[PDB]
């Protein structure tokens, strides 16, 4: 039979991936030690893995670590801070992520000789530094997840020749969409997708020839390292403490649900920051426009179609609009552009 | 008559010694025939006498017989077999293999009538067993030393009076740390004392007195012959078969190369097998503690620090630090602790 394929995104806000018959997954990357649940399993039933995801996964001494990851996670006093968090792409962090994003994607009953394309993906400024990183950790992840209270477990191992590399944004608009820009890209013109993430936001564009193919340029398009919805998380942060005057610090949950609301209900009150996520969303909209034209000289005239992904772009993209009005517009998944850009791009071969 | 003293050792992976002057030697017990070193004199400088040990040696009816040894004979593909060597203490291998370190730790510039006490060692539970063959050969000992490719050579002839006859691991924890465990043991304790050598394993404890003076218990040590880091060497061979997937096999450099390091250089790359050098060393480390407490019942409790010797236990002290943690240490010099256990307690004469 032929090799199955998966293809993930260990983004740094969320794990968002999706496999061979177009299932797809999301959740926060957080992790957090997993404990015994049958009690809360009683009160309320599971009907959500997602939320839910009490899982143990063995390891090259074959010893199981309970884990809590995605949702569950999120609400655990004792997470990961995840301001804080490791870019090292061969990390353990990095791995029960992994471990779930191929727990989760992988059907009951499947023969045992077959193997599975898995498509990861790097920063765009980060492809040829983590290259090899990440390269070591797929060939160092042997591992066995299995789900506690769902109780269906998967032997995870991958030898060579079955990884497959890409950056963000290569293969979200060079394919994708191939299908469907064909009859938009004429001659001689640039697409871009414009990833507005967590930690990062990533520029990459490609010139289309004479002959309607696109190819890649590298000095008008980079990754906007360190600017991202991560000023949004610091400065909001910042912004309670300004607005309770009291010392009172938000927690891993009450700065995420802030900045996508804006009405922290502390004591029993929503506290009043919408203004200041607009002030933090516009400097973010200021250091991705300023720095396009680092990139664009006059060749911002010469765009046919602008797009926009991350799901930090689903909050902005009226308000990143102001690139080119009228040209730019929504990739069709924001969360799974890179995804889906990295399914299709896959089974290239 | 100022006789003077060398403690050599006649382990099986490796022989170690050292001389009343603290000069010590550490090489393989690998033996081989002699050829002509003079094109690669030429060639390289010949000046690590360790290293290059060809060496010619007499006998009381003056038969020359040239042999390369230790490191060279390692280096030599027709080399002694080693990984089922006889275990008899009056081997030829064993006649050469003592005689070895003799001459490398004589030194220069004897009296006439001046001697040397020689200070040995036997397996703890074939000491009873082996006591009178290694006194047969030592009073056996009637030969001449030469050194090819360094210009000197020894006359080696010894008797009684000039033989001493310790256990492993026996002066090891009775000297070498007399005064300094002094302060430690108070009263009515045991001290624990493992060798992790290449074939054998031994146990060895002593009760402190009232008196604070150690005494033996013969029923909580013994010897695990069978154990040691020869199973690891076994285990990872056919594992280098499994790996490889082909039925190729090393060789015996290639077998003490591997476990060193668990990654071997193998038809133009490397061949990994550093999941299951954890996997070995783990397991072997298991059937220690376990064997350990096959002597040691709540006895266990009555310790107050524990020793581990031999060149094994060097490379398996995070592994072996759970007989009894903060409690189990390291000796400073894991291969040579039988030797200046043999050097001090041996100075008795
Ligand atoms: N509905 C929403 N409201 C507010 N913010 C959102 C929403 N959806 C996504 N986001 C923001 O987008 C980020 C997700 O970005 P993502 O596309 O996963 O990029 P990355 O690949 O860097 O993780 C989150 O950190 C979150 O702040
Ligand atoms: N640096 C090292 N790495 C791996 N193994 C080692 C190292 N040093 C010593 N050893 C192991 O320890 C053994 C030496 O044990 P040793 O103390 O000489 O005991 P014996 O008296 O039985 O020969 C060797 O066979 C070797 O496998
Ligand atoms: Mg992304
Ligand atoms: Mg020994």
């Amino acid at each position: 039979m032929n090799k199955y394929t998966i293809a993930i995104d260990l983004g740094y806000g969320q794990i968002k991936g999706i496999n061979q018959d177009n299932k797809r997954v999301i959740f926060p990357s957080i992790i957090s030690s997993g404990k015994d649940r049958s009690l809360d399993t009683f009160f309320n039933s599971i009907d959500n893995i997602v939320d839910n995801i009490h899982v143990k996964i063995l390891d090259e001494y074959f010893n199981e670590k309970e884990y809590f990851v995605g949702e569950l996670a999120k609400r655990q006093p004792s997470n990961s801070s995840f301001i804080n968090r490791d870019n090292k792409i061969n990390s353990e962090e990095n791995k029960v992520l992994l471990a779930t994003a191929l727990g989760l994607l992988i059907p009951n009953d499947l023969p045992n000789d077959t193997k599975i394309h898995i498509v990861t993906g790097l920063p765009l400024e980060h492809f040829i530094k983590q290259k090899q990183a990440l390269n070591d950790m797929l060939k160092d992840f042997e591992h066995t997840i299995k789900f506690v209270d769902h109780n269906f477990s998967r032997n995870i191992k991958f030898e060579e020749s079955n990884i497959t590399l890409f950056p963000q944004g290569a293969g979200a608009i060079f394919s994708k969409i191939n299908n469907d820009i064909s009859s938009l890209l004429i001659k001689e013109t640039f697409i871009g997708l414009i990833d507005v993430g967590f930690k990062t936001t990533d520029i990459v564009v490609f010139r289309i020839n004479k002959d309607k193919e696109p190819v890649f340029e590298q000095e008008m398009s980079a990754t906007l390292d360190g600017l991202g919805m991560i000023n949004i998380y610091n400065t909001m942060d910042k912004a309670f403490t300004d607005n309770s005057r009291d010392g009172s610090k938000l927690n891993t949950e009450q700065l995420m649900l802030l900045c996508e609301e804006g009405k922290i209900f502390f004591k029993g009150d929503y506290i009043d920051l919408k203004k200041d996520l607009i002030k933090a969303r516009k400097t973010l909209s200021t250091n991705i426009i300023n720095k396009a034209d680092g990139l664009w000289g006059s060749r911002k005239n010469s765009f046919n179609s602008i797009m926009i992904a991350g799901g930090g772009g689903k909050v902005l993209y009226n308000h990143l609009k102001l690139i080119e009005p009228n040209m730019c517009q929504l990739i069709d998944n924001p969360e799974f552009a890179n995804a889906i850009g990295y399914l299709e791009f896959g089974k290239q071969f």
